[PDB]
């Protein structure tokens, strides 16, 4: 029965929120068209109506948003210039009001923390994915129950830990996070690289995709490499060069969740332990305030 055991230790839901919200707003708004704030507060709202909804009848009662914020850049970038240029620069030839976008979300996370129910993480220079990475770290050991609400996260790094699920609302299915091959697709991403986000094989300079010139190519490399590094991963003195040795620790930074550098992971957890829950009260003066006149209806959902 599930009222003789809702744990005492409760289910957590971490939600990959940045990237639903703008999945959404992909659909909803067209292009050329100036994207403002209470277009933006609705989404954002409309959403999580949603999602939360999605946690609570899963049995997960604690929300928290994890938020990309990348106003400043990202600490990997900090670290590899070159790192997720290429989304930047995709983004500035586009005809979405892109700016308008993240400008009204900007001031909508504000609005969450002020008045809504929800654990919002959100630092300037840190990924929703590191957010979750090291809150499963911390909750799974914990012992509780999590949920990771992602549409297309990668999460099978956290193959490890205990009690881990995935919800993907675009999809509508469970997705995989003990897929089998957790270590050695992160492993492939590791040497082969990450060309999404500009990471670059550990067979070419750092910041190959971002400098490369017309001709130039990533010399291939064979899989039972990928494959035996996986499994033991100081092989990759043995079976790597020097050269690519020293690009595979950098690649660890960009890739592996395990070597988030201690200031970011302590960080995050200072942030979540330190953060200010708004009282309930404040989200009926919220709706209120923003004008949600429809919302008002349907604080109970929240």
């Amino acid at each position: 029965e599930m009222m003789l055991d809702e744990d005492y230790k409760e289910g957590i839901c971490l939600i990959d929120f940045s990237q639903i919200a703008l999945s959404t707003a992909l659909v909803n708004f067209p292009d050329k068209e100036k994207i403002n704030l209470s277009m933006v507060r609705h989404l954002i709202l409309n959403s999580i109506k949603f999602n939360v909804k999605k946690a609570k009848t899963l049995g997960y009662t604690k929300i928290v948003l994890c938020i990309d914020n990348a106003k400043s850049g990202y600490w990997r970038r900090d670290f590899a210039y070159y790192y997720k240029k290429n989304r930047g620069k995709a983004r500035e030839e586009s005809t979405w009001d892109w700016e308008g976008y993240f400008e009204s979300s900007h001031k909508v996370i504000d609005e969450l923390k002020a008045y809504m129910p929800y654990i919002v993480m959100d630092i300037d220079k840190y990924e929703a994915n590191d957010h979750i990475a090291v809150l499963v770290k911390k909750f799974s050991l914990e012992g509780h129950k999590i949920l990771i609400i992602s549409s297309d996260g990668d999460f099978t790094q956290l193959h490890k830990y205990p009690n881990v699920k995935q919800w993907s609302p675009m999809h509508k299915k469970w997705v995989k996070i003990k897929s089998g091959s957790a270590e050695i697709d992160c492993m492939t991403k590791i040497l082969k690289g990450d060309k999404k986000d500009n990471v670059a094989s550990v067979k070419v300079r750092s910041d190959f995709w971002f400098t490369r010139v017309e001709g130039e190519r990533t010399p291939s490399m064979k899989t039972s490499i990928v494959e035996a590094i996986a499994n033991d991963r100081e092989q990759a003195k043995v079976l790597l060069t020097e050269s690519e040795y020293n690009r595979y620790k950098e690649n660890l930074v960009l890739i592996d969740f395990d070597y988030i550098p201690d200031n970011i992971a302590s960080n995050i957890v200072n942030y979540y332990n330190s953060y200010k829950l708004p009282p309930r009260g404040k989200i009926y003066s919220y709706f209120v305030k923003a004008g949600l006149s429809k919302l008002t209806n349907s604080i109970n959902e929240f």
